[PDB]
């Protein structure tokens, strides 16, 4: 087990409502890590322990190039530490906001990586439940690094569990089924995927309003529009993901999974193998 004095801390990378992520160098290796730190008193006081434990447990299960890797964990008398790969280029949302929207080649490439990641995650019987540009980081090579697994769910294989009951998510990306049926499924992530593709091309997510309730009302009514100029095959893909019936979204188990999704005409030119070894297109 590593200790805090095994590291030299540098700048703070960001701060959550009960966590701090700090850039750290390991003295014995000179390796860089992003260390997530929570105060035991705070999580003990604010009933956050199940989230801490969840994040650890879920990240321990992941072994794939498009996720933030968990390398190690430790604790002292005041804090819990999560040793993570450092995503040098930060959040995808930053780039969306900076350039306003992605061209077709970039939209295709980053959508393909997110599909690849979700194929992996769902293959392991895990639902993310809070997929959004803020939670998709970018490494030094500008490949994606999905994060934020404290609100993920490992579905039980023993019971062939399909639905998750905890109420979690972000209003702009939350699925109609969690709102109306009060449970989420793997396909709830595909709804988020549709929202993100939309956002990449249009510059904003499709259901938006100045408070959550209004957004909820738009979601359950499928109330949204495409801007006049939206890549047509991408619009078709979005219309196949933003479907109220969760059993009818392209990529869901009832539609026979990721095969048909990866075969969508929007991905015609994609080479799905060793995606993580291709040079990403420049966002420019
Ligand atoms: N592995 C990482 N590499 C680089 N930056 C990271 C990494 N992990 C997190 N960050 C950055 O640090 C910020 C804070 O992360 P953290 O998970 O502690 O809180 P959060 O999830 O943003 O906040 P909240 O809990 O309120 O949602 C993130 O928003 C992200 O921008
Ligand atoms: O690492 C270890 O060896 C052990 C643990 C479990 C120990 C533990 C003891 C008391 C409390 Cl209140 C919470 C966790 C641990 C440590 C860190 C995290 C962690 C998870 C997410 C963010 C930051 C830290 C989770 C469990």
């Amino acid at each position: 087990k590593k200790r805090p004095e095994d590291f030299k801390f540098g700048k703070i990378l960001g701060e959550g409502s009960f966590s701090t992520v700090v850039l750290a160098r390991e003295l014995a290796t000179s390796r860089e890590y992003a260390i997530k730190i929570v105060e035991k008193r705070h999580v003990h006081k604010e009933n956050k322990i199940p989230y801490v434990q969840r994040e650890k447990d879920v990240m321990s299960r992941l072994d794939h190039p498009f996720f933030v890797k968990l390398y190690f964990c430790f604790q002292d008398d005041e804090k819990l530490y999560l040793g993570l790969s450092y995503a040098k280029n930060g959040e995808l949302l930053k780039y969306i906001r900076k350039i306003g929207s992605f061209d077709e080649t970039c939209t295709r490439f980053y959508t393909a990586e997110i599909v690849s990641a979700l194929e992996y995650l769902h293959g392991k019987g895990i639902i993310h439940r809070d997929l959004k540009p803020e939670n998709i980081l970018l490494n030094e090579d500008m490949h994606i690094q999905i994060t934020d697994f404290g609100t993920a769910k490992v579905l039980s294989p023993e019971s062939k569990q399909a639905r998750a009951n905890s109420f979690v998510g972000t209003a702009q990306y939350v699925s109609p089924e969690l709102l109306t049926e009060k449970s989420a499924c793997k396909s709830s992530d595909l709804w988020a995927l549709g929202c993100i593709i939309y956002q990449l091309v249009a510059g904003l997510p499709p259901f938006r309003a100045g408070n959550e309730g209004l957004i909820f009302a738009k979601i359950i009514k499928l109330e949204y529009d495409f801007p006049e100029k939206f890549f047509p095959k991408a619009r078709d893909l979005v219309e196949k993901l933003l479907v109220l019936d969760a059993t009818k979204r392209l990529g869901c188990e009832e539609m026979e999974g990721y095969g048909p999704l990866k075969a969508h005409p929007f991905f015609e030119s994609v080479t799905w193998e060793n995606l993580h070894q291709q040079t990403p297109p420049k966002l420019t």
